[PDB]
């Protein structure tokens, strides 16, 4: 009914329903502010599943923006999300160019002083012949700092 969950069924994505639910969201923002639209919050939710499954690079594009944005902000929500697709995405159909990505924002996520992004891609990395690819060196001594 909400149409996070009608976006998200099978054969239920419509271009006509999404973009009207996604500018109230970007208003949403706006008016309430970074960190205080519920609505907002659910947006970046469903991108970061159905980006997964249906690719979009505009969409994908604007999810990071928005949610570096708000990390900026101490809102983490949305940077978490975008990990959470990374991480989850790419063990289910691997790009190149996505992968490129994550490590850009894996490096500045642990530069400022969190785990959360390292985390998810050493969870990746760990299980995929991702790891035999070209690894930002200076990514790969921060995920030395990670044993047990």
């Amino acid at each position: 009914q909400h149409p996070s969950h009608e976006l998200l069924k099978e054969n239920g994505f419509t271009q006509h329903v999404y973009h009207k639910y996604r500018r109230r969201c970007l208003n949403e923002r706006k008016r309430l502010g970074i960190g205080q639209s519920q609505e907002m919050n659910t947006l970046f939710r469903f991108w970061s599943f159905f980006l997964r499954d249906h690719f979009n690079k505009k969409m994908y594009e604007e999810f990071k923006q928005l949610a570096l944005e708000d990390a900026k902000e101490g809102y983490r929500y949305g940077l978490e999300c975008l990990f959470r697709y990374y991480s989850y995405g790419l063990e289910k159909k691997f790009r190149l160019d996505i992968f490129k990505d994550f490590q850009e924002e894996t490096v500045k996520d642990y530069e400022a002083g969190q785990l959360y992004g390292l985390e998810k891609f050493w969870a990746f990395l760990k299980y995929s012949k991702a790891k035999n690819l070209d690894i930002d060196p200076k990514l790969q001594e921060y995920l030395g700092k990670f044993r047990r």
